[PDB]
Formats: C-alpha cells, structure tokens, sequence
C-alpha cells in the first residue's frame, strides 16, 4: 500500500496571476473554461534550488 506519482508536462508551467470574470480571464483574457496558465513560471523568484542534471548511460544493453 502506497501513493505518490508524477507525470510529464507538455508546455511550460504557466499560471493565472489574475482572476476570471466576464466569461474571460483578466491576465490573459482567454476563451477557454480550463484555460491553462498564461504567465510562465519564475526561475529566480522562488524559495528553492536544484543541482545540475546527472549524466546519461552508454549504449543500450540486455537484462540478462
Ligand atoms: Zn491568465
């Protein structure tokens, strides 16, 4: 028994820095009910840091 999984993203993780009114957003003013964030995330503006990515492996190989 357990729980906790992660998926993959397609487009930069945006957000709505404004509210939605008048059948349309205020920050982006989109025309979709599930309109995805418009403002792109912020690399600097944050309270966390991540190290550099690891290195890949060599040519494929069987599992025997
Ligand atoms: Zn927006």
């Amino acid at each position: 028994g357990s729980s906790g999984s992660s998926g993959n993203n397609s487009l930069v993780p945006k957000y709505h820095p404004n509210f939605w009114m008048d059948g349309k957003w205020r920050c982006c003013s989109q025309l979709e009910k599930l309109a995805t964030g418009c403002a792109q995330y912020d690399p600097t503006k944050n309270a966390s840091k991540k190290p550099l990515p690891p290195t890949p492996e060599d040519n494929r190989r069987p599992l025997w």
